């Protein structure tokens, strides 16, 4: 919500209370997603000002509060600064911003990113580029310098963050992306390479000096329809476990495929069907190894901006015999959502 | 303060700064509430929307920050959200919510917590229903279907939370509550049962497959007169620490009785006195043990709804002779409040 | 940002996003300020309410969100409430606070703490009057009871934190000062002692039963310019660490010497000269160590209230040979501010 509008500073301060449970067999060590209490809280500022006619600064923070936790000691348990980032836009000419932040890659995931709780899986956290990242230098250009309608692109910079964690860790690495909107239509490509860090070398899973992530993406966004498609490869990029071995580190290469289809109905609901298969090719001890396969059944209840109740249900393709080890139960998600 | 209100939506944000000290001999490792200081702040948002004419959505989060840490690695300590929950309010026919909450049992020992700084102190977090628990869906009942003025229940609903800890953890449960009040005079019955984690149940301290808390309360709520009292009874379902053996878990059985009196004066001044022991019966190799014992002297000054100034001062009627290890000292508390 | 303001209370909610980088060779395990990814966010409130036309009660709570982490595990790393704070601003007789905040010693320092992102670094946390500090209650003074203009005391006093670190803990302490500010030109005066805790005297480094800070303080703000010249001496206060024999504790005694030249153009650009110089003497083993030695080249540019870009640039003249092992590498730091 805009909370704050004098002398050209706009301020939007917005949140969320997503009381949320899931829904599995078993402990659901074994399901997709988990199981019991999952509610959430965010917070942050979206904040926007006017330097002149031809520039506008802008900065943004994002908050994830855990609801889940005991008071006690794992009271802080996966809370996070999500976003943290600042930028100029200058008129025509483009738009630069360095903090914390979505990697060009995602500029193409994005789009099957889109179900009421799950999907959207091959988009990482501290995954190089496929999702939020920290130290991310970023030019983003609208309309081909205001030349061409609809046709963007946006190129990237990630800087060497070497973290106690493989995982969490990534070195120099540079980016791009071009996507062109034709009318509800839009197709988008997208591209990343980076420097690994000696831990990530010296991992067990995984082998490179380099790890590379591209999607290409398409998608209709019109008369109350959302169709997306998404295909990805990333080569030593995206991030495992050996469970049984209890070994970790990366995939040599992934093939990634994920589906979405939509409809908003007038009085609210918006049922969704999709489709999420990430695979391994070449890993390790193991060959090739399924990660995300399952079919997304879930409808989103819109009440107005502020107020919503989804249930979404992930079919899980993995069979129980699963060679790195994954989940193969259901994960029913329920919820209620206050955001403003 | 409520910050935002366009198009039916309206959202507060408030908060607090709680500069606190509290004031007790040696290092108060045995006074009642510690030594030092007890700094805290505040900040949540109570958001709500119009659906329609007959329904309403709602949400809200709160979040405790510590303020007595060092910058350092302390930093994080006692940091925690208080509340995070969503739900919808059906015009006359209901209102549910799930998410972190306050459980059903509050409904009825919420009366006598009411004191400046101390008191409620039956009122534990993660202890089924007594206080604040993740994980509570719950229908509220305003005025039986607005058929009956000021007579009001509650069904609830409380989800297996199987934490690392067993003083933090809770197994599948249900509970209910009912009050009625007839002009000013208040009356609740509250009741609330639970299965417990096999966690729990291999405690030391504590036996039985199920945890237990109900609760009576009574309270005068008029001409500037608070008067309240509690009667409770928890069943293997209390915390409980013997700090000599260092062994930990809960009491078998326990009754507990809080008392409230306080009176609002015109120009600000609300004094306070007051009165709570709870005990456990039945603790195993101790028998009959005093939890908390104490009378309760103590005054906020308001200034208006933002500022205050409060002295809380608990005359500890445990003697040093506790069998569970339990603090005898007395703990003098001053605050300094600004709230919005 | 002013966000609230009705029935004489007003509520300012104020935040910041500073997507930052710092520039240093190697791991920068070496350098002044370390290398890579720095960005952060703040968040807070000033609030303020009028209890009559004499009386002004307010309180504040500021928060410092890093946004460095993978929202992993490291998550929540150097995230913690920098303010948290409350008092009464009685007409003119004065005004008293509680809570955390900046101590006494800060009335003086606070002066050459003006550079873009460096500077100020003898202003550390949780020691004791020289920067911020958690329950200390503050009374101070404006002009001297009205009757002195710009003749401002006050008389500060702090609470024994005994922490788990002897760096983080302090014991009972007083401390004031003086400022008075004849047009544009203002000289300050300062000084506060402190019993030491038993856990910071059985400390390797430092010797006494007392830690003492003072500092006088001097300052040009007029014309668009800043001039400001800092002289300090800590007893047994200032904290180090030998990095050789990875030993902990205090400097016996420090003097300590910030100056810094700034500049603001009409246009934006606000560049920065400055030095900073703290030296130790009589350390234990080591003699005479210098502990922050260099020199500021550096550039804040103002696009107005909210945004900014600033380049500051530390020349280090710590060389390589220190007998404490500090860094001697040169940090460059690089940054974009909204601020809000
Ligand atoms: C206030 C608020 O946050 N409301 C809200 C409700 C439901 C949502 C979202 C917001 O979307 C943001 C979810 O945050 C997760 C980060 O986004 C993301 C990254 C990578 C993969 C998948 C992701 O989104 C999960 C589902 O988002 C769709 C709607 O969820
Ligand atoms: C902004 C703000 O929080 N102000 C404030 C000042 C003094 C208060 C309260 C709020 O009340 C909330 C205190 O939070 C503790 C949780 O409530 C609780 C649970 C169980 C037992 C006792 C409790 O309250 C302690 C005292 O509350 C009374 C007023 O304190
Ligand atoms: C919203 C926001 O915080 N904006 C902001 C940008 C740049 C800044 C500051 C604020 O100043 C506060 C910096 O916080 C550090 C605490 O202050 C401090 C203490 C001791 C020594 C040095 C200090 O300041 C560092 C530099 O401050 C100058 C401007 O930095």
């Amino acid at each position: 919500a805009e909370i704050y509008n004098k002398d050209g500073n706009k301020v939007d301060l917005y949140g969320c209370a997503v009381g949320l449970h899931y829904f599995s067999k078993g402990n659901g060590e074994n399901s997709y997603g988990g199981n019991g209490d999952m509610t959430y809280a965010r917070l942050g500022f979206k904040g926007e000002t006017q330097i002149n006619s031809d520039l506008t600064g802008y900065g943004q923070w994002e908050y994830n509060f855990q609801g889940n936790n005991s008071e006690g000691a794992d009271a802080q348990t996966g809370n996070k600064t999500r976003l943290a980032f600042a930028g100029l836009k200058y008129a025509d000419v483009g738009s630069f911003d360095y903090g914390r932040n979505y990697g060009v890659v995602y500029d193409a995931l994005g789009y099957t990113d889109m179900l009421p709780e799950f999907g959207g899986d091959t988009a990482y956290s501290d995954d190089f580029f496929v999702g939020r990242v920290g130290g991310v230098a970023t030019y983003r250009n609208s309309n081909f310098f205001g030349l061409v309608d609809g046709l963007n692109f946006a190129v990237q910079y990630l800087g060497k963050n070497e973290r106690d964690t493989a995982r969490r860790s990534n070195g120099d690495g540079v980016g791009g992306s071009i996507s062109y909107e034709y009318e509800g239509f839009g197709i988008v490509g997208a591209y990343g390479a980076a420097d690994r860090t000696n831990l990530q070398e010296a991992q067990p899973l995984g082998n490179g000096k380099k790890a590379e992530q591209w999607a290409t993406g398409l998608k209709y966004d019109a008369n109350n329809i959302y169709l997306a498609a998404n295909y990805g490869e990333t080569r030593n990029a995206t991030p495992i476990t050996n469970k049984f071995t209890n070994t970790s580190g990366f995939a040599n290469k992934t093939q990634d495929v994920l589906l979405v289809a939509q409809y908003q109905f007038d009085f609210g609901l918006r049922p969704s069907i999709a489709y999420t298969k990430s695979k391994a090719k070449d890993v390790e001890g193991i060959g090739d190894v399924d990660l995300v396969n399952y079919f997304e059944v879930g409808a989103t209840y819109y009440f107005n901006k502020n107020m919503s109740t989804y249930v979404d249900y992930i079919i899980n393709q993995i069979d129980s015999d699963n060679k790195l080890g994954v989940g193969s139960d259901d994960t029913v998600a329920v919820g209620i959502v206050y955001q403003f």
